[PDB]
Protein backbone atom coordinates (compact mmCIF):
# COMPACT_ATOMS: atom_id res chain seq x y z
CA UNK A 1 0.00 0.00 0.00
CA UNK A 2 1.42 3.56 -0.26
CA UNK A 3 0.56 7.34 0.09
CA UNK A 4 -2.01 7.39 -3.24
CA UNK A 5 -3.56 4.47 -2.40
CA UNK A 6 -4.29 5.36 1.06
CA UNK A 7 -5.90 8.98 0.10
CA UNK A 8 -7.52 6.94 -2.84
CA UNK A 9 -9.40 5.11 0.04
CA UNK A 10 -10.37 7.50 2.68
CA UNK A 11 -11.16 10.62 -0.34
CA UNK A 12 -12.62 8.81 -2.89
CA UNK A 13 -13.34 9.45 -6.97
CA UNK A 14 -15.44 12.04 -7.82
CA UNK A 15 -15.95 13.55 -11.41
CA UNK A 16 -18.94 15.76 -11.09
CA UNK A 17 -18.11 19.03 -8.70
CA UNK A 18 -19.33 17.55 -5.13
CA UNK A 19 -19.54 19.29 -1.52
CA UNK A 20 -16.87 18.19 1.27
CA UNK A 21 -17.96 16.63 4.83
CA UNK A 22 -17.39 20.43 5.81
CA UNK A 23 -19.91 21.66 2.70
CA UNK A 24 -17.02 22.76 0.72
CA UNK A 25 -17.29 22.76 -3.26
CA UNK A 26 -14.48 20.06 -4.57
CA UNK A 27 -13.67 17.28 -7.75
CA UNK A 28 -11.96 14.19 -8.34
CA UNK A 29 -9.82 13.11 -5.16
CA UNK A 30 -10.52 15.33 -2.67
CA UNK A 31 -9.50 18.43 -4.41
CA UNK A 32 -10.79 21.25 -2.81
CA UNK A 33 -12.00 24.27 -4.93
CA UNK A 34 -13.31 26.85 -2.72
CA UNK A 35 -14.58 27.89 0.78
CA UNK A 36 -17.27 29.94 -1.12
CA UNK A 37 -21.12 29.14 -1.32
CA UNK A 38 -21.03 30.11 -4.82
CA UNK A 39 -21.35 27.16 -7.66
CA UNK A 40 -20.04 29.62 -9.72
CA UNK A 41 -17.10 30.63 -7.72
CA UNK A 42 -16.63 26.47 -7.83
CA UNK A 43 -16.74 26.40 -11.23
CA UNK A 44 -14.98 29.43 -12.30
CA UNK A 45 -12.23 27.75 -9.89
CA UNK A 46 -12.31 24.72 -11.39
CA UNK A 47 -11.89 26.27 -15.15
CA UNK A 48 -8.46 27.90 -14.16
CA UNK A 49 -7.23 24.59 -12.34
CA UNK A 50 -7.79 22.33 -15.94
CA UNK A 51 -7.20 24.74 -18.30
CA UNK A 52 -10.36 24.03 -19.83
CA UNK A 53 -14.56 24.91 -19.76
CA UNK A 54 -15.39 22.01 -17.65
CA UNK A 55 -18.96 22.99 -16.54
CA UNK A 56 -18.28 21.11 -13.28
CA UNK A 57 -17.59 17.77 -15.07
CA UNK A 58 -14.00 16.16 -15.08
CA UNK A 59 -12.11 12.88 -16.39
CA UNK A 60 -10.40 10.50 -14.40
CA UNK A 61 -6.67 11.56 -15.85
CA UNK A 62 -7.61 15.10 -15.04
CA UNK A 63 -8.52 14.19 -11.74
CA UNK A 64 -5.98 12.05 -10.99
CA UNK A 65 -3.23 14.75 -12.33
CA UNK A 66 -5.17 17.57 -9.71
CA UNK A 67 -4.08 14.75 -6.96
CA UNK A 68 -0.60 14.21 -8.47
CA UNK A 69 -0.12 17.97 -7.41
CA UNK A 70 -1.81 17.91 -4.83
CA UNK A 71 0.55 15.32 -2.97
CA UNK A 72 3.35 16.81 -4.24
CA UNK A 73 2.54 20.11 -2.71
CA UNK A 74 1.63 18.05 0.63
CA UNK A 75 5.35 16.61 1.10
CA UNK A 76 6.95 20.33 -0.22
CA UNK A 77 4.57 21.64 2.03
CA UNK A 78 5.85 19.37 5.04
CA UNK A 79 9.17 19.49 4.88
CA UNK A 80 9.41 23.65 4.29
CA UNK A 81 7.61 23.57 7.23
CA UNK A 82 9.67 24.42 10.70
CA UNK A 83 7.40 22.54 13.01
CA UNK A 84 6.46 19.69 10.52
CA UNK A 85 9.71 18.91 9.01
CA UNK A 86 11.38 17.72 12.45
CA UNK A 87 8.72 15.12 12.82
CA UNK A 88 8.83 14.16 9.07
CA UNK A 89 12.10 13.33 9.73
CA UNK A 90 11.90 11.43 12.76
CA UNK A 91 9.44 8.79 11.60
CA UNK A 92 9.51 5.46 9.51
CA UNK A 93 7.68 5.10 6.27
CA UNK A 94 4.63 3.86 7.31
CA UNK A 95 3.65 6.74 9.73
CA UNK A 96 5.21 9.43 7.64
CA UNK A 97 2.20 8.09 5.53
CA UNK A 98 -0.25 9.45 8.08
CA UNK A 99 1.36 12.63 8.75
CA UNK A 100 0.83 13.38 5.28
CA UNK A 101 -2.84 12.43 5.00
CA UNK A 102 -3.58 14.59 7.70
CA UNK A 103 -1.52 17.35 5.74
CA UNK A 104 -3.47 17.00 2.72
CA UNK A 105 -7.14 16.57 4.45
CA UNK A 106 -6.35 19.54 6.68
CA UNK A 107 -3.63 21.79 5.97
CA UNK A 108 0.01 22.23 7.38
CA UNK A 109 -1.35 25.31 8.96
CA UNK A 110 -4.00 22.99 10.34
CA UNK A 111 -1.77 20.12 11.81
CA UNK A 112 0.61 22.17 12.34
CA UNK A 113 -1.34 23.40 15.63
CA UNK A 114 -1.55 19.95 16.98
CA UNK A 115 1.64 20.99 19.14
CA UNK A 116 1.27 18.36 21.80
CA UNK A 117 0.64 15.12 19.75
CA UNK A 118 3.36 16.75 17.27
CA UNK A 119 5.80 16.24 20.35
CA UNK A 120 4.39 13.05 21.80
CA UNK A 121 4.77 11.58 17.62
CA UNK A 122 8.19 12.83 17.83
CA UNK A 123 9.48 10.95 20.98
CA UNK A 124 7.98 7.67 19.76
CA UNK A 125 5.11 7.63 22.28
CA UNK A 126 2.45 6.05 20.25
CA UNK A 127 0.09 5.25 22.59
CA UNK A 128 0.03 8.59 24.28
CA UNK A 129 -0.18 10.31 20.90
CA UNK A 130 -3.11 8.35 19.76
CA UNK A 131 -4.77 9.02 22.69
CA UNK A 132 -3.95 12.65 22.18
CA UNK A 133 -4.52 12.95 18.58
CA UNK A 134 -8.28 12.20 19.34
CA UNK A 135 -9.62 15.05 21.46
CA UNK A 136 -9.82 17.21 18.53
CA UNK A 137 -12.63 18.57 15.81
CA UNK A 138 -11.11 16.27 13.07
CA UNK A 139 -11.71 13.47 15.06
CA UNK A 140 -15.42 14.38 15.93
CA UNK A 141 -16.08 15.33 12.98
CA UNK A 142 -14.38 12.35 10.26
CA UNK A 143 -14.27 9.93 13.19
CA UNK A 144 -13.61 6.95 11.09
CA UNK A 145 -10.88 8.42 8.81
CA UNK A 146 -9.66 9.72 11.88
CA UNK A 147 -9.52 6.33 13.53
CA UNK A 148 -7.44 4.72 10.40
CA UNK A 149 -5.12 7.29 10.19
CA UNK A 150 -4.47 7.08 14.29
CA UNK A 151 -4.11 3.52 14.24
CA UNK A 152 -1.75 3.81 11.71
CA UNK A 153 0.56 6.10 13.66
CA UNK A 154 -0.19 3.93 17.03
CA UNK A 155 0.65 0.30 15.19
CA UNK A 156 2.95 1.42 12.66
CA UNK A 157 1.69 -0.49 9.98
CA UNK A 158 -1.33 -0.70 7.51
CA UNK A 159 -4.08 -2.87 9.21
CA UNK A 160 -6.45 -0.19 9.29
CA UNK A 161 -6.47 -0.31 5.42
CA UNK A 162 -6.37 -4.08 4.82
CL1 LIG B 1 -12.17 16.90 22.29
CL1 LIG C 1 -15.29 9.47 8.54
Amino acid sequence: MNIFEMLRIDEGLRLKIYKDTEGYYTIGIGHLLTKSPSLNAAKSELDKAIGRNCNGVITKDEAEKLFNQDVDAAVRGILRNAKLKPVYDSLDAVRRCALINMVFQMGETGVAGFTNSLRMLQQKRWDEAAINLAKSRWYNQTPNRAKRVITTFRTGTWDAYK
